[PDB]
C-alpha cells in the first residue's frame, strides 16, 4: 500500500534533502565496507566474523538506500507552474521497501554482537537460529502493520488503522524477545575477558537497544498526521538509525573484537 510520503507534494529544498539522505548513506555504506576490510585483518580468528557481517550489512543497507533514492526520484515529477515535485500516479514510494533487506540487517547485526560475546558452534547457532525467528517475524509483522499507515495518518479513503495497532505491538513483543536474547547473550560473555571488554560488550547491546528503537519511532510518524516537513523528519529519524544502528554500531563493536583479540594474545590487534 502508498506509505504517507506519497499523498504529498515537495518544494525542491524537502524533495532534495530527501534524496541527498540516501545518497549520502548509500556512500557512507559502501565508505563503511573499506573500513571493515582493513579492520578484519587485525582482528583474531575467533572474532573476524563480525567483520565479515558487518561488510554484509554495509553491502545490504547501500543497496536499501538506493533503492529509496531510484524510487524517489521516479515517484515524484517536478510540475513548473506550482514549483513542487508531485506524485506520479501509478508509481508508489514507501518506507516498507527498506523491510525486505532487514531480513538480512537485523539478524546479522543481532548475531554478529553474539559472536563478539564469543559463542561458537553450537551455542552460536542456537542464538542465531532464536535471533533470525524473532528478527524476521518482526519484520513481517511490522510489514503488515506499516501497509496500513496512511488510514492512521487520516488520508482520506483508507481504513484499517487498528491493523497499525495490532501488528505494531505483535512487532514489538518480537523485538523484546531480541533484546531478552542479546542482553542474555552481554551478560554471559564466553572466555575471560577484562571488567573493560564485560563493559564494554554490555555497552553494545544498549546502543544496539537505543539504536533499533529509533525504528518503532519512525513507524509511529503517521499518528502524528505530517505535512511535507513532517515527511522530512521522518526520513532523518531513518537516516540516524540506518547510520547509527548499522556502520556506528558496526564500529564500535569492531573495536570491542579488536580488544577481545589483543586480551587473548593476537598480535596485530595489540599493534592496533
Ligand atoms: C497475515 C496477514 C493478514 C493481514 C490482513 C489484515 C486485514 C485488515 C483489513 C482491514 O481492516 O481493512
Ligand atoms: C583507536 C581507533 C578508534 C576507532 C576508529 C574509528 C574509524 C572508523 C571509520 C569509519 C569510516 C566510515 C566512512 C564514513
Ligand atoms: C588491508 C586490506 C586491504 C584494503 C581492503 C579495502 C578494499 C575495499 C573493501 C572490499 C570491498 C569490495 C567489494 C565490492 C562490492 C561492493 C558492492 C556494491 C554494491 C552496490
Ligand atoms: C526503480 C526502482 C528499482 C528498485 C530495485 C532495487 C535496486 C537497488 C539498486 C541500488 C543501486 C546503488
Ligand atoms: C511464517 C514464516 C516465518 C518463519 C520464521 C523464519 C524462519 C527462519 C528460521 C531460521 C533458522
Ligand atoms: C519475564 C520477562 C517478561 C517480559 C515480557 C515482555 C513483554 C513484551 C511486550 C510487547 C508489547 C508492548
Ligand atoms: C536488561 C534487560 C534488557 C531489556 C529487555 C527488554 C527491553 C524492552 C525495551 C523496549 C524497546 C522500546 C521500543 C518499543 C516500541 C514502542
Ligand atoms: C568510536 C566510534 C567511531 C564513530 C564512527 C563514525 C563513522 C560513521 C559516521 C558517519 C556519520
Amino acid at each position: 500500500m502508498p506509505s504517507i510520503e506519497n499523498f504529498l507534494a515537495y518544494d525542491f529544498w524537502q524533495y532534495d534533502v530527501i534524496r541527498h539522505l540516501f545518497a549520502f548513506s548509500t556512500a557512507v555504506f559502501l565508505a563503511g565496507l573499506v573500513y571493515f576490510a582493513m579492520t578484519a585483518r587485525t582482528t583474531a580468528p575467533n572474532y573476524r566474523l563480525s567483520a565479515n557481517i558487518s561488510a554484509v550489512v554495509m553491502v545490504s543497507a547501500a543497496l536499501e538506500l538506493g533503492q529509496l533514492w531510484l524510487l524517489w526520484n521516479e515517484s515524484f515529477q517536478w510540475a513548473e507552474l506550482q514549483g513542487s515535485f508531485v506524485p506520479v500516479a501509478g508509481e508508489r514510494f514507501s518506507n516498507g521497501y527498506r523491510y525486505m533487506n532487514w531480513l538480512i540487517d537485523v539478524p546479522m547485526l543481532a548475531t554478529q554482537l553474539v559472536v563478539v560475546c564469543g559463542f561458537v558452534g553450537t551455542e552460536l547457532r542456537n542464538r542465531w537460529a532464536k535471533l533470525t525467528i524473532a528478527g524476521v517475524l518482526m519484520i513481517l509483522t511490522g510489514y503488515v502493520g506499516q501497509y496500513f499507515e496512511p488510514a492512521v495518518a487520516g488520508v482520506p479513503g483508507y481504513e484499517g488503522a487498528e491493523q497499525f495497532w495490532i501488528w505494531g505491538i505483535i512487532s514489538t513483543a518480537f523485538f523484546v524477545w531480541m533484546l531478552l536474547i542479546l542482553a542474555n547473550a552481554v551478560r554471559n560473555p564466553q572466555g575471560a575477558p577484562s571488567d573493560e571488554v564485560r563493559s564494554r560488550l554490555k555497552f553494545c547491546f544498549w546502543f544496539l537497544l537505543a539504536t533499533w528503537s529509533i525504528y518503532p519511532f519512525a513507524y509511529a510518524m503517521p499518528l502524528f498526521a505530517p505535512t511535507a516537513d513532517g515527511v522530512v523528519v521522518r526520513q532523518v529519524i531513518y537516516t540516524v538509525a540506518d547510520v547509527s544502528s548499522k556502520l556506528v554500531f558496526g564500529v564500535i563493536l569492531s573495536q570491542v573484537a579488536l580488544r577481545r583479540s589483543a586480551e587473548e594474545g593476537f598480535e596485530p590487534a595489540r599493534v592496533a
